[PDB]
């Protein structure tokens, strides 16, 4: 199983619209997560999507499970500083561990 | 529930003795897991330990569950260059939801 995610950073500007993109190869019927991972500390949990088409959503993020896209697109209408941190995508199926993808530094400025 | 381990970096040598601790504290009986994230990369699963005296290993690292003192202490009896990484401690409740530690940066030496 496999997770991939916008490598790298990206760098918005307060009230921006947020867009990380995942996309993902399990067999089964994997749930999908989104982790972040403020300075300092570990992964926190954000929300999970357990469903094809489920919206997961927390803290005004938001994504949905696509399957027959195989993504899971994370997305904010409007970031702010606080939200500069790192984002792992995730899933959890196989056999009861969790998978992350490598992480994209999110960088807001006022 | 919360999960607490050796706050910051711990540099070593080659061949020598490693010790990472961690304490957790939750209600009923979690899933204790180390998790390891190499240079450019996402966390991965090195292990986990599902109850009391049970001992997780994977490239020769080894955690006990100790339900008593509440501790799931990684180590490694020689450390290797390659081995350069932050181990984070993980806890799982009642399935889905993962809990991190801060992480510990390993620092070997050649």
């Amino acid at each position: 199983d496999s997770v991939t995610q916008t490598e790298g950073q990206v760098a918005l500007s307060e009230e921006d619209f947020l867009t990380i993109h995942c996309n993902y190869s399990a067999s089964g019927y994997p749930a999908l997560f989104w982790y972040v991972q403020y300075p300092g500390e570990g992964p926190q949990f954000l929300f999970r999507a357990s469903r094809d088409k489920e919206k997961g959503s927390s803290r005004g993020f938001e994504a949905t499970y696509n399957k027959e896209a195989t993504s899971f697109h994370l997305q904010k209408a409007s970031v702010q500083e606080s939200d500069s941190a790192v984002y792992y995508c995730a899933l959890s199926g196989g056999n009861n561990k969790l998978t992350f993808g490598a992480g994209t530094k999110l960088t807001i400025k006022p």
